[PDB]
């Protein structure tokens, strides 16, 4: 339905404080504020950078489809507003993204929260596959948490540290490529937000993935747990693991944490 979108008058949302900002925009708190309603609804705001020349209706053709996800682990847009911006309005996330989260509480998370964090992911990635849409920049900063135990992907619709080896070397990406950016994803979760290859200059990292070497294990990380990383970095993207079967194996890690993911304080 083109009802699923709404195209939103300048009146009705307002910017109230910047959430972030990067070189692709801003991020606004604000509150939608619709016409004939008696409501404010809290929402996040994305201003894109004004650009010097797409089309309105290419906009809002792609606009219609990212307003059409329904899962609950994929953000969905609620609302877009063309002027000499696109600003992009969808609900507010009140806990913020993923990474910043973890870093933030990384003495007070489990492995049962951990885990239920990859199966969402997986669930959430699994849709975008089923919807045929390739993400292309999939990592923790890219997930944003509703609630401590409800996260969702967002930023979808050059990250070299997170990218299949043959989308640096030759610009293919697939759901395949999607899996490797997964496990790096997992990878920054299970260590509590660390940055991957630190302090390597993104035209070196090729060379570390051609010479077979691959971000190392976590110390909380269990070998089974490892093994499924290091899966979703095999240099044949077939051979990587499908969303489906990262959710199933997930889903049975998560029924028994401790068997998984040794943390802090475990014996
Ligand atoms: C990890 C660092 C970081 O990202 N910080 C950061 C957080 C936010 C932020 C905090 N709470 C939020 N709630 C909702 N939304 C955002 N951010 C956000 C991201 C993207 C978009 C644009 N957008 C859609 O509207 C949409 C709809 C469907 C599918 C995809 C998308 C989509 O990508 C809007 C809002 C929250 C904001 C800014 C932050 O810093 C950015 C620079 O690090």
């Amino acid at each position: 339905n083109q009802a699923l979108l709404r195209i939103l008058k300048e009146t009705e949302f307002k910017k109230i404080k910047v959430l972030g900002s990067g070189a692709f925009g801003t991020v606004y708190k604000g509150l939608w504020i619709p016409e004939g309603e008696k409501v404010k609804i809290p929402v996040a705001i994305k201003e894109l950078r004004e650009a010097t020349s797409k089309a309105n209706k290419e906009i809002l053709d792609e606009a219609y489809v990212m307003a059409s996800v329904d899962n609950p682990h994929v953000c969905r847009l609620l609302g877009i507003c063309l002027t000499s911006t696109v600003q992009l309005i969808m609900q507010l996330m009140p806990f913020g993204c993923l990474l910043d989260y973890v870093r933030e509480h990384k003495d007070n998370i489990g492995s049962q929260y951990l885990l239920n964090w990859c199966v969402q992911i997986a669930k959430g990635m699994n849709y975008l596959e089923d919807r045929r849409l390739v993400h292309r920049d999939l990592a923790a900063r890219n997930v944003l948490v509703k609630t401590p135990q409800h996260v969702k992907i967002t930023d979808f619709g050059v990250p070299i540290k997170w990218m299949a080896l043959e989308s640096i070397l030759h610009r293919i990406y697939t759901h395949q490529s999607d899996v490797w950016s997964y496990g790096v994803t997992v990878w920054e979760l299970m260590t509590f937000g660390s940055k991957p290859y630190d302090g390597i200059p993104a035209s070196e990292i090729s060379s570390i993935l051609e010479k077979g070497e691959r971000l190392p294990q976590p110390p909380i990380c269990t070998i089974d747990v490892y093994m499924i990383m290091r899966k979703c970095w095999m240099i044949d993207a077939d051979s990587r693991p499908k969303f489906r079967e990262l959710i199933i194996e997930f889903s049975k890690m998560a029924r028994d944490p401790q068997r998984y993911l040794v943390i802090q304080g475990d014996e």
